[PDB]
């Protein structure tokens, strides 16, 4: 019943969802970097709490991803 | 105590994290496309248990990166609104 064909669009749907993913780590990264020369101050307590946000939502994202990422490097190894 | 280098060198790790995954789609996607100019004439069942399997991983984690997707965007969103308060 599964056809190569639907495997390659849900796979399309994957590559989206993980891009997506992707670019919001890239807009998180971009705004902490423009607070590179600036962490002082008034700005300091304006995005500390942004910044303990971040914090717990990256580290706990990281192995999710590697999980994901180690489950389909095995899948495509044994792709026969 | 949290300070932008330190958030930098952890968005670093998620950003590898997220582009390893990207890669092995990329891997898999290529194999299922490997796959169609032969489908016809293949043993068509010795593919299925692989087909489901790979089916089962592809579906089963998008509502997951969607959550992670969301849950990035609402950061970076308060992120935006602090700073035009």
């Amino acid at each position: 019943k599964i056809t190569p064909e639907e495997l390659e669009r849900i796979a399309g749907n994957f590559k989206n969802a993980a891009g997506e993913a992707q670019s919001q780590i890239n807009r998180l990264e971009g705004d902490i970097n423009s607070l590179e020369g600036q962490w002082a101050g008034a700005t300091q307590a304006k995005f500390r709490g942004e910044f303990i946000q971040s914090k717990q939502a990256m580290q706990q994202f990281i192995p999710i991803l590697e999980g994901i990422s180690t489950d389909l490097k095995r899948i495509a190894d044994k792709f026969r």
